[PDB]
RNA sequence: ACCCGAAAGAUGGUGAACUAUGCCUGAGUAGAAUGAAGUCAGGGCCUGAUGGAGGUUCGUAGCGAUACUGACGUGCAAAUCGUUCGUCAAACUUGGGUAUAGGGGCGAAAGACUAAUCGAACCAUCUAGUAGCUGGUUUCUUCCGAAGUUUCUCUCAGGAUAGCUGGAGUUUUGUUAGUUUUAUCAGGUAAAGCGAAUGAUUAGAGGCCCUCGACCUAUUCUCAAACUUUAAAUGGGUAAGAUCCAGUGGUUACUUCAUUGAACUGCUGGGAUUAAUAUGACUCCAAGUGGGCCAUUUUUG
RNA sequence: AGCAAUGAGUAGGAAGACGUGGGGAUUGUGACGAAGCGUUCGGCGUAAGCCUGCGUGGAACAGUCUCUAGUGCAGAUCUUGGUGGUAGUAGCAAAUAUUCAAAUGAGAACUUUGAAGACUGAAGUGGAGAAGGGUUCCAUGUGAACAGCAAUUGGACAUGGGUUAGCCGGUCCUAAGCGACAGCUUAACUGCGUAUACAGUACCUCGUUUCGCGAAAGGGAAUCGGGUUAAUAUUCCCGAGCCAGGACGUGGAUACUGUACGGUAACGUAAGUGAACUCCUCGACGCAGGCAGGUGCUCCGGGAAGCGUUGUCUUUGCUUUUUAACAGCCACCCUGGAAUCAGUUUAGCUGGAGAUAGGGUUAGCUGGCUGGUAGAGCACCUUGGAAGGUGUCCGGUGCGCUCCUGACUGCCCUUGAAAAGAGGAGGGAAAGUUGUUAUUUACACCCCUGGCCGUACCAAUAACCGCAUCAGGUCUCCAAGGUUAGUAGCCUCUGGUCGAUAGAAUAAGGUAGAUAAGGGAAGUCGGCAAAAUAGAUCCGUAACUUCGGGAAAAGGAUUGGCUCUGAGGGCUGGAACAGCUAACUCAGAACUGGAGCGGACAAGGGGAAUCCGACUGUUUAAUUAAAACAAAGCAUUGCGAUGGCCAUAACUGGUGUUGACGCAAUGUGAUUUCUGCCCAGUGCUCUGUCAAUGUGAUGAAAUUAAUCAAGCGCGGGUAAACGGCGGGAGUAAUGACUCUCUUAAGGUAGCCAAAUGCCUCGUCAUCUAAUUAGUGACGCGCAUGAAUGGAUUAACGAGAUUCCCACUGUCCCUAUCUACUAUCUAGCGAAACCACAGCCAAGGGAACGGGCUUGGCAGAAUCAGCGGGGAAAGAAGACCCUGUUGAGCUUGACUCUAGUCCGACUUUGUGAAAUUUACUUAUUCCGUUAAGUUGAGACUCAUGCUCUGCAUGUGUUUUGGUUUUAAGGUGGCCCGCUGAUCUACGCGGAAGACACAGUCAGGUUGGGAGUUUGGCUGGGGCGGCACAUCUGUGAAACAAUAGCGCAGGUGUCCUAAGGCAAGCUCAAUGAGAACAGAAAUCUCAUGUUGACCAAAAGGGGAAAAGCUUGCUUGAUUUUGAUUUUCAGUACGAAUACAAACUGUGAAAGCAUGGCCUAUCGAUCCUUUAGGUCUGAGAAACUUUCAGCUAGAGGUGUCAGAAAAGUUACCACAGGGAUAACUGGCUUGUGGCAGCCAAGCGUUCAUAGCGACGUUGCUUUUUGAUCCUUCGAUGUCGGCUCUUCCUAUCAUUGAGACGCAGAAGUCUCAAAGUGUCGGAUUGUUCACCCGCCAAUAGGGAACGUGAGCUGGGUUUAGACCGUCGUGAGACAGGUUAGUUUUACCCUACUGAUGACUUGAUACUGCGACAGUAAUCCAACUUAGUACGAGAGGAACAGUUGGGU
């Protein structure tokens, strides 16, 4: 019996995100007429670190098409964007850093970053800090065009979705070591609580299906199938291939 | 269901005032030591200042609790007191608010903590839960008076079954016996046996040159729970007349070569206790008991 | 009534009586005394019981026959209540402390007041709040009880009284979060909940957020001084203000063809309009560091008051000298143009994107001056018996302490809340025509109102929580002087307190605290405890190293007081001079002292190595702080959102305000250095078997071949997945090398008797006088080894080991001193425990008696101690076994199951083609403030072609501006349309008849549930089957008869090895026959069974029961009886007939399987055989079904459940029916002593020995056993202390010798005296170094835990190795882990003490008990005796030493 902190952690309650001194979620500009049939020139006010993420935030003031009002949308920052800078979101803006320009407009080895999988998606794909999608090759129309993600895999996306044109900044923050585990403290304080985590075999037979017995090794395969429960799912999940590589 | 007694199970609720962890908003922590980058001068990268970094060191408050296996141990105290000791600007300490609840939580992981309750909290109920196991079980006299053995049992600390015992009814008195005698059988122990079989065993004799041998013939030493020709004592069986003996007729699908037999029956004779001694001889219902131990002789490891 | 015989009794049965509460019937008693109770007034009955005198009592009760029951107590660790002994006992001992007088009172160690003396010692025991408490606050009064002595006192008791707000808080806002709306789930209970139609009577034009709760520490309108009450105050009063809301009035500003002016500017002043809408600011924010300035505090000096000291000195020491909120006034711009760069901080920074400089503007604090304000407050003086006065002044100082501000510098893979509310700006909507106007409601003054609730007191060594007036715990603020680096320690001022039962003595033993000559760890498991070191300055500082460290390494010297000298600033008037003057900081010298001086306080012991973990950090609240957890680094795994992992009954959520430099799931554990081989096993993963449905055939119909998903098979990959990694001979003592059997691969690099090596105290060095320890090597390593990570490693450690120096009372070896105790008194005053009690020896006994038997004995009553006994107390043994008792955990146990994967059907419609791919409306997903979609059209320029063309086409992109309440054009008499195109009401996309969902079907599923995990048993377990069953023996001559006794056997075999008849004779021996023998085949003679009969062993058998041939199937059918086990049940096996039908033989007969004794199976269920059979209950026919009778399918635990582990995290009921200790019986084994005489002993059995044999003793070894103990006798060893035994090591006196002397060996009387210091190990033993006369062996519950110790063993944490798939296991190793109570009785040791032919006093006697001395050496005797020589004694005497 006993519930591993593996199934704990959907129960809610204690390893919930810790979100309250983040700054708005970071999205492009949502999906307009002004956007599809032309440009409308943003203006880039504030650069912010939002905590429990490696990204810059951009801050950006665009006028509103309809109202007298002006309208602020909050950005995942591409790199190389200043203060003062006028961004153009839209259809026919030019292929520059910053710009959101459609996938189509944009021609085959330019570099994007916070890409739409679908149209008006707002931005999904390669957001983290140093990523960026690389444009493969379009259809014949225009109509569907292929991305290679920062995993590797090839993804075709719909021309009329949208994304950044450049490297999302905060690039390379992790060929630093950590030194001390009060830097991981502080790392995952502003994040959820999912450290420090404790090893398996340490715990009693109770508690995990590795724990117990008075060597402390693992004493079945650490490998387990796709069909196991909820609970049996620890240790290597539905592995093709173990050790080192090559 | 004679009375009292579990470890547990389930149903429905109450708790984070202690503690575990996250979140929001507040507060807190002398004085020393060491002297990182950066900067300034002088000398040809060295020398001197400057500077004030660090999950750095010494050490107050605060958090903690190593040793004395000190004191105390019907305590001041259901965890305290003394001297000593760990850490002290951080993965730190801490108030209030807020989130997580019982096969659930929370866990820098000890099965720890979750109101002195934790290898599954607490409260009430199902519940007077079940117990082949312990402990108790309340007046007097009178009469009779056991068993620890048989078989079956997931049986070996229990049952069922028979026996031993009591009570309630009857049948009934030349019939009973843990005994001998008279007559007749069965038995293979004790002893005895090997110049009897079977098995074990010592000793010599007498049967082309030896030679111990061979084997044979008559003798000899000693033996046997799983060898025996022979064979006691003590025990065991049956019989000793009225539920008998004889003579004669009948019945019969049996039996015979045949009223020849066989068994059963009718009648007619013969006979009253036909060895000793003593002496009146079913049916029902039910209890307790099914751990036994000892002694003389026999006897197995 | 008579006669005779008889009379024990637990468990148990039956019979007759006695007694109790009520009902029915009947006979009665009683206020002249009922019931009950007490009693030496008594009586009766075998007894249960009954009757009754006397006393008390005051109202109901009894006898008899019946009916009825909540009907009889010594026990239950029974229940409730009451009461003892223990006992006037344990005890009231922390927090330094009280004393004297007077007053009050019945009464004073304890109340109050004074005087002294102490403590607290501003991170206070002080002054204020919160939580919690709830009247404890204040006054007056008091009989109890309470305040562990007292009490006149009180937080006790009683009767009264007390809490005043616009400004102090709540109230208002929003945070983490939490309630509800729309709906959505569920039978509801619940659970989810950001979805929705939520200003200018009438006319327009705007319109995206839903209501509320959530802070007495976050945000926020405004208050301060003095006085006052027995108890309240920023709340009352006096005085001085401020704020929110709303406002009259008089007098000023400004405008009147339209909102003030001034300055070059930064910005300014008494005023100086600003609607909709929009943007901005404040509210609004981290930590560390120093620097500068300020408040308050502390400090030094002068002046004026009062006070203190005065034998002596002292222009002296101390206290007071104060000023509130509120109100007024005291970075940026211009000129200019920088290199010979300049300005500037403690630190760095600043500057042609305009520095220095000169002149301005602005921000500010808790700064200065005046008002407030001296009238108040404070300190004094004089008249009244409360009136009136003077004074309150003027300056310094600082790395000082406190809090605040300011600008800087640094740190982060950490970047440090929101909303209410207040204001600004852009915008220009409105109004206003020289007067009742109109903007000013904060232009100045004036006027009015301010609700509701909290408000006392404690906030802790007595108001809270711990059951309490409990040495415990519980958030915040302020924080003086001296010493010092210092909020350290030590002493003090303000404020607070003396509350903690006292007095007397000064024994042992304690508790804490001191000190010890000589030696210096010899003590001990172990340096445990305690010593020693310690501050500052100057000098000096290694191995090793990750170059940062090690380092305060190690190792040295100095320090006090007093008198001097030198160096280090600031402000004034213009070569540097002249005046005035202020810090505590360094350096050095002289002198002086009992050589002291960080003089008290405070304050590291050090060094050399090994093991583990890198480090800081964390942990088992109340036995484990570590080597365990974590950690950074390293590596693996899954996942591109219709997704990964996870929650949910459902709806739907978490990760996710997320997107691979990410989230999720694992393992290793910094750095350095490396991570070898194995894919057969078990997992994981990659591309024949065969469910439901549906289809087709058969038959009257129910029923009864193809097709056939996932999975499993088949075929790959994978070890930083679980894991695994060999033997044997020969060969130059050794085996480079050759051969051989075998695995998926055969342990590579490394490392080792390791925290891992059984043998093992391994072997060789080293440390030691001596080492089961430590270190360094050596490896056939029981059982090392590579991210189950291997080998290292500086720094670090309340970690585990060893040695050295220093230092010590740990030790030799104990001794003294101090306080509080114990002790004695006054007052107060428990509890555990208690069958009855308390002197021993032996005996027997349930095998270690306080009581019993036989002895020794035995004299009141008491006090202080002590730990031998009471198998003392504390707990229904936690070890072990039993139970058809549990629970936690595991899995390849048995039965399932959430989840998930897969197929079918519904959802599910419309098309097309020969299963594929078109449609869009079901259904699904995303986005938006549902704003611009579909198809046509022109507006501008533009690549440009022809003015008008199809179009391909674009138009804001040059700068951190602005874009809102449209202008224009044009029509209605002041309001419209166009500008701003028509189109069709599809908000815009993505997917789409598939997903999803519902119901079935199949696979997977310790994630989870429920359950099980035999018995016998010289304890259980392992082993075995004695669990069904046969033979022989045990077995004691009928039968019966046990053990885990003995020797063996069975789960079959066979159409013949069954049946019958006939013929024949077998094993073996003897003598014979070409090839031929020891064995072939043939022949005669002899052959009592010596062969053979399917198999164990035993019976039985010769014209057979054996062998060979012939013919056959009785090994058949129908059911009963009997025998065997036995209950006289069943099964099985067998026997004897009956009624059939066959076989063989001439026939008699024989044959119902084997010549006889073993060779096997209920109910239920399934299955087949039999009948013209019975039933399916409305009636026929006819499939299927149910029956009746007889076989088979099987339970071997064999009279018949369907079944794996583990628990050291454990639990319950029990068990001495049953193990691990002592004790008891036994004595194989161990130990000790005899008897015989073969030989040894030059010769000679016996001086001394003693083979082959043989007889005893012992309970100091170890077994064997299970009697005692499981509602507990505290399991090793050491220390301490006593006594006993003799089987004598030494000492005394002898005897014998292969005894010359010396030295010995053997034996007798002998237990009087003695038997030691150390190294290693927990040791008991052992083995060494040494001494000595000698270092003998044993017992006393394997003496000795309310005597200690806790090293070992034997709980819970953790590590290694081997075993196990795992949880876990180990008589394998390793480290960390609570040792409770005496005050009872006796015993022992000490203390008083009643009484006896009187009192009292002194001197004595000595029954009896206890005993104490014992060893060695030197000098002479003596270089003598004796001896071939070497060597070499003794007694008496003398002198010392040990214990």
């Amino acid at each position: 019996g006993r519930v591993i902190r593996a199934q704990r952690k959907g129960r809610g309650s204690v390893f919930r995100a810790h979100t309250h001194k983040r700054k708005g979620e970071a999205k492009l500009r949502p999906l307009d007429f002004a956007e599809r049939r032309g440009y409308i020139k943003g203006l880039v006010k504030d650069i912010l670190h939002d905590p429990g993420r490696g990204a810059p935030l951009a801050e950006v003031s665009f006028r509103d098409a309809y109202r007298y009002k002006l309208n602020k949308q909050r950005m995942v920052a591409v790199e190389g964007m200043y203060t003062g800078q006028f961004i153009y979101c839209g259809k026919n803006a030019a292929l520059t850093i910053g710009n959101i320009l459609p996938l189509n407009k944009m021609p085959e080895g330019t570099v994007v970053s916070n890409v739409e999988e679908k149209a008006g998606d707002r931005g999904t794909l390669a957001r983290t800090s140093g990523t960026y999608a690389t444009i493969v090759g379009h259809s014949d129309d225009g109509s569907k065009t292929r991305i290679r993600l920062p995993s590797g895999a090839r993804k075709t996306v719909s021309g009329y979705s949208r994304g950044m044109v450049g490297i999302v900044a905060g690039g390379g923050r992790i060929d630093k070591p950590m030194l001390k585990a009060g830097n991981a403290y502080h790392k995952y304080k502003v994040k959820r609580n999912c450290w420090p985590k404790v090893r398996g075999v340490a715990m009693n037979p109770v508690e995990h299906p590795h724990g117990g017995g008075n060597h402390q090794h693992i004493g079945h395969p650490s490998t387990v199938s796709r069909m196991a429960a909820p609970g049996q799912k620890v240790g290597l999940i539905a592995a093709r291939r173990t050790g080192l590589l090559r």
